[PDB]
C-alpha cells in the first residue's frame, strides 16, 4: 500500500472517480516531477505511476483540469521562476507529457490562478506572476513586497485568457461587466455557463467576494448573498457539488488563521449554508478538492498551519472525505 508524500501548491484533477495528483512542494524542495499519483475514489487506494515524454519542471501553483480524461497544465512556479508553458497528458491509454506550441499570445507567467472548462474552451482567470510582456487586456498590480526580497518584482492580475483545444491558440475575450479585482490563490468552480470564482489575495486583504463570468456572453456579475457570509480567504477550495451548490472548504485569513470550516453555496438561492463536517481539527490550506461520482468531496493535502514560516509549516498527505450529497 504506497502512499504519495505530503504536499501543498500540488494540482489535483479528476474523471469523478479516479483523481489525478501531480506536483507541489514540501518542506523538511519540489516533489519529484515524473511521478502522477492516482487515488481511487472507490478503493481507497493509492498508485503512483511515472511519466515521460516532455515532463514539466517540478513545480507548485500550477494550473490544471481533466477533460475525457485529457489531462492539461498551465503555468506555475519552479526553481527558477513563473512559467506559461502549457502541457498536456493523454491519461486515456506509460503516460506521456507533451508541451503545446499553443498559437496567439499565451498569458503572462504566474501561478496560483484559476480555471473553467467551458466546451472546447479552457478559460484562466487571474494570479500571480510577472509583468505581462505587453499592455493586453486586463490589469495587473505589483506586490510591493516582492520589490525588495527578489531580482524580479511581481504582482496579481484579472486577465481573462481562453485556450481553444480545437487550434490550441490562445485569445482574451472581450467582457462586459466589473471583472474581479486583480488576484490569486482565489478558487474557480464551473456549473452551466457559469464560471463562479470566489475570495483570493489582493493587496492587504484575503477577500470573500464572489463573481462569475458568463461563459456565454462574457459578462461578469457580481454575486451579493443575502446573510452570513464565509469569512475572506484565499488558498481555499471550491468544488461543484451538483447543478446548484458549491462546496467551500479551508483557507487561509487576512489575519494569517488556517481554516476548517465548510460551506455550500447554494446557486438558486444565492445563499452560503455552513456545513457540519468532523474534521475541525483539520484546517487546511493550499489543499486540493475533487467531486466524485458517489456525492462526496475529496481532499488532498495542502497545510495545516502558516505555510509562510516554512521551516514550521505542517503539510499534509492526508484524504479528507466530505459526504456532500
Ligand atoms: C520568504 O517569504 C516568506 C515565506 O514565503 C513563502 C514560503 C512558503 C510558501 C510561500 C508561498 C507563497 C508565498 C507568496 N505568495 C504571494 C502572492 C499571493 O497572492 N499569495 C496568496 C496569499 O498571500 O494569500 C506573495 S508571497 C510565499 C511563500
Amino acid at each position: 500500500l504506497a502512499c504519495p508524500a505530503e504536499r501543498s501548491g500540488h494540482v489535483a484533477v479528476s474523471d469523478g472517480r479516479h483523481m489525478f495528483v501531480w506536483g507541489g512542494y514540501k518542506s523538511n524542495f519540489y516533489l519529484p516531477r515524473e511521478e502522477l499519483w492516482i487515488y481511487n475514489m472507490e478503493t481507497g487506494r493509492w498508485k503512483k505511476i511515472n511519466t515521460e515524454g516532455d515532463v514539466p519542471p517540478s513545480m507548485s501553483g500550477s494550473c490544471a483540469v481533466c477533460v475525457d480524461r485529457v489531462l492539461y497544465l498551465f503555468g506555475g512556479h519552479h526553481s527558477r521562476g513563473n512559467t506559461n508553458k502549457f502541457y498536456m497528458l493523454d491519461s486515456r491509454s506509460v503516460l506521456q507529457w507533451e508541451r503545446i506550441d499553443c498559437q496567439g499570445i499565451p498569458p503572462s507567467s504566474k501561478d496560483k490562478l484559476g480555471v473553467w472548462v467551458y466546451k472546447n474552451k479552457l478559460i484562466f482567470f487571474g494570479g500571480y506572476g510577472y509583468l505581462p510582456e505587453d499592455k493586453v487586456l486586463g490589469t495587473f498590480e505589483f506586490d510591493e513586497t516582492s520589490f525588495w526580497n527578489s531580482s524580479h518584482p511581481r504582482g496579481w492580475n484579472d486577465h481573462v485568457h481562453i485556450l481553444d483545444t480545437e487550434t490550441f491558440t490562445w485569445s482574451q475575450p472581450i467582457t462586459t461587466g466589473k471583472a474581479p479585482s486583480p488576484r490569486a490563490a482565489h478558487a474557480c468552480a464551473t456549473v452551466g455557463n457559469r464560471g463562479f470564482v470566489f475570495g483570493g489575495r489582493y493587496r492587504d486583504a484575503r477577500m470573500n467576494d464572489l463573481h462569475y463570468l458568463n461563459l456565454d456572453t462574457w459578462e461578469w456579475n457580481e454575486l451579493i448573498p443575502q446573510g452570513i457570509c464565509p469569512v475572506g480567504r484565499s488558498w481555499h477550495s471550491l468544488t461543484p457539488v451538483s447543478s446548484d451548490h458549491l462546496f467551500l472548504f479551508g483557507g487561509f485569513t487576512t489575519d494569517k488563521q488556517p481554516l476548517s470550516d465548510a460551506w455550500t453555496y447554494c446557486i438558486s438561492k444565492n445563499e452560503w449554508i455552513q456545513f457540519n463536517h468532523p474534521y475541525t481539527e483539520k484546517p487546511r490550506l493550499w489543499h486540493t478538492a475533487c467531486a466524485s461520482d458517489e456525492g462526496e468531496v475529496i481532499v488532498f493535502g495542502g497545510c495545516a498551519n502558516n505555510l509562510l514560516v516554512h521551516h514550521r509549516a505542517a503539510h499534509s498527505n492526508e484524504i479528507l472525505i466530505f459526504s456532500v450529497q
